């Protein structure tokens, strides 16, 4: 699977078997999945992540209009497909991504794939 | 394939697959392999680093007793199977990992397998 493909969400244990960072969300923006390669890049705890708030725990740099405020417009809209760049921070060493937001398949969950640049 | 498992060698694209880092070296250090997890952790460039030594080049402050020097070692007697904790810090971020270096199984080729701590 590549990132940024566009069928990611038709392809998408084996999340660990993924090349790059992938979080599942839920539309209130709570960690469901969180895969090896993520915390490989950020040094935070696959494990005590899940059930967190991405946007107001783990990740809080990324509670910006540029990051959270399109996940927000893609939950209500239902329209989600978008690349961009970011920088993580909170808590660990700066590091710049390229992260790709998309909604799955079924409607209830949102991906987040972060690459390093 | 879990992280210190007996039979590693064995089992060892696909690589990329792992959830922790893999470099293959040969008995000489250069690199032949190296997956998208060992870049995940460390921010280096896994297209950049293939036939280059890794003790001397990519990782130099791997060059010491305590890792080049069990890898001469392990090359120079056959025996090479352990497993330690170390600090990577050229050109990044200080990242305390695990490390198991284990000898392949054709002999002429050496794992190294990261994972951060
Ligand atoms: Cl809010
Ligand atoms: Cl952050
Ligand atoms: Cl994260
Ligand atoms: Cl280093
Ligand atoms: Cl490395
Ligand atoms: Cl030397």
């Amino acid at each position: 699977v590549a990132f940024g493909s566009e069928d990611i969400e038709n392809t998408l244990g084996q999340l660990d078997g993924l090349a790059f960072g992938a979080i599942q969300l839920d539309g209130d923006g709570n960690i469901l999945q969180y895969n090896a390669a993520e915390g490989d890049i950020t040094g935070r705890d696959p494990k005590q992540v899940i059930g967190k708030n991405f946007f107001k725990d783990v990740a809080p740099c990324t509670d910006s209009p540029e990051f959270y405020g399109k996940f927000k417009e893609g939950v209500a809209s239902g329209n989600l497909n978008t690349m961009f760049e970011y920088t993580f921070d909170y808590q660990m060493t700066p590091t710049k991504v390229k992260v790709h937001m998309k909604k799955a398949l079924s409607g209830d969950s949102y991906w987040v794939f972060v690459k390093r640049v």
